[PDB]
């Protein structure tokens, strides 16, 4: 339908960046809670068109100032599904960095969002996210959407109230993951929807492999599929086993070729050391080799804070960004780092001795888990150094020592690195 908005909306403003000194407010990001969420919902309990802002509005709250945020998209369609609402919901991200002035990324509830100044000095107002909410998602899902309603909660309370309605939804998609392991299916899906960032990139997802935007599960890229075979997910059967324990499949290797515009040739699925998967702009963490230490550190884009590395989440960015392929950098998911598959041909969980405590504290539990099943033992995760300890290797290096951290005595993974080149 028609979309009537103040600022400027459309492709080309999808990659803009909005920094501190631009923004009029901040939602998310681990600076406030938020949330976005799809529903299937009855058709009795919607009103098609309908925006509500539940809280306080744009010229309600000092400029520069945070507030929690809930985008809650119920979706009424005859052709609907619960399996379907992972696939609309990832599309909230493009949907919204299409406005002029208006930035989103990550998932679910860790998604983060800012207005800009200018944004806001054009006309901006928070009805607007439910406006091209309302349009894209119709016009994105002809047969599948019937009827939209958007509610932009704001306010303290109801952002908290909410939050669990969603974390249930949450749970309960992740329950369908549960069965699903790389061995026991016989088709990946490929993916190349940020290829308007990044042309050459693309994501091969398993079900042991979440996208690099942590939001599209195996289940994800499948349902797309289904719901559009034009679309930006495409199926590759498991074929031409070449190696099982780096994750090379010939037929892997064959579609990545295509997607990737002749790009790409081959890419190791459980391995960051030999032709390890591109990065787009939307990843949630950096894996960074740590060669001092005889393993690997991870930090997260909502982290500004020092590293061992000797540089932040964004010099990071800068280096493995852009759908070239970097030995020794990668850009991942949150939860692939507690996958059985996480990094396996290069000794899994157990190379990790760096991450921000946030990381620790989001993934703990699943940490504490997968510690248990490789016989790191469960204070494990408490040998892995964060921020509390140091952000330098002369800091980190002697407290993995202390603590017995098990990277310190393994394999020289330096030994695994292969170049890009020749
Ligand atoms: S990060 Fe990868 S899986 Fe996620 S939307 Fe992008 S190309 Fe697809
Ligand atoms: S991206
Ligand atoms: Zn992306």
């Amino acid at each position: 339908i028609k979309l009537d908005l103040p600022i400027n909306f459309g492709p080309a403003f999808e990659g803009e960046s909005i920094r501190k000194g631009d923004m009029y407010v901040e939602m998310g990001g681990n600076r406030t809670p938020a949330f976005e969420l799809v529903r299937t919902v009855s058709e009795s309990e919607i009103t098609d068109g309908k925006i509500e802002v539940i809280g306080p509005d744009i010229d309600q709250i000092p400029e520069g100032s945070k507030l929690p945020l809930g985008i809650l998209v119920d979706i009424y369609g005859r052709k609907m599904q619960a399996d379907f609402e992972g696939v609309l919901e990832r599309r909230i991200h493009d949907f919204i960095n299409y406005g002029e002035g208006l930035w989103h990324t990550g998932q679910r509830n860790i998604n983060w969002l800012r207005v800009s100044k200018d944004a806001v000095a054009k006309g901006f107002r928070f009805k607007n996210y439910g406006e091209i909410l309302v349009a894209k998602m119709k016009e994105e899902f002809p047969a599948i959407v019937d009827r939209v309603q958007v509610t932009i909660f704001t306010d303290e309370a109801k952002v908290k109230e909410y939050m669990e309605v969603a974390r249930e939804k949450y749970k309960e998609r992740d329950d369908r993951m549960r069965g699903l392991t790389d061995e026991t299916v016989d088709t990946f899906y490929s993916c190349v929807l940020c290829q308007s960032f990044a042309p050459n990139h693309v994501c091969i997802v398993t079900p042991e492999r979440v996208g690099l935007c942590g939001a599209v599960s195996w289940l994800d890229a499948k349902a797309s599929y289904e719901i559009n075979h034009a679309g930006p997910n495409q199926p590759i059967p498991k074929e031409g086993e070449i190696d099982p324990i780096k994750g090379i499949w010939k037929s892997v290797n064959d579609y990545l070729y295509t997607a990737s515009n002749r790009n790409l040739e081959q890419v190791c699925l459980y391995t960051l050391m030999e032709n390890p998967m591109t990065s787009c702009g939307c990843f949630e963490a950096i894996m960074a080799i740590l060669p001092e230490c005889n393993g690997i550190m991870i930090t997260t884009r909502d982290h500004a804070g020092m590293t061992p590395s000797g540089m932040t989440f964004s010099t990071l960015a800068g280096m493995i960004g852009g759908g070239t392929q970097t030995p020794g950098f990668m850009g991942i998911g949150r939860t692939y780092i507690v996958s059985k598959k996480f990094i396996s041909a290069d000794g899994g969980i157990a190379r990790i001795v760096w991450m921000p405590k946030s990381l620790k504290d989001f993934l703990h539990d699943e940490v504490v888990r997968r510690s248990v099943e490789e016989g790191l033992g469960e204070d494990f995760i408490d040998k892995i150094a964060d921020e509390t300890i140091g952000t330098t290797v002369d800091e980190i290096l002697p407290y993995l020592e202390e603590k017995g951290h098990p990277a310190l005595t393994m394999d020289p993974i330096m030994r695994s690195h292969t170049s890009r080149g020749h």
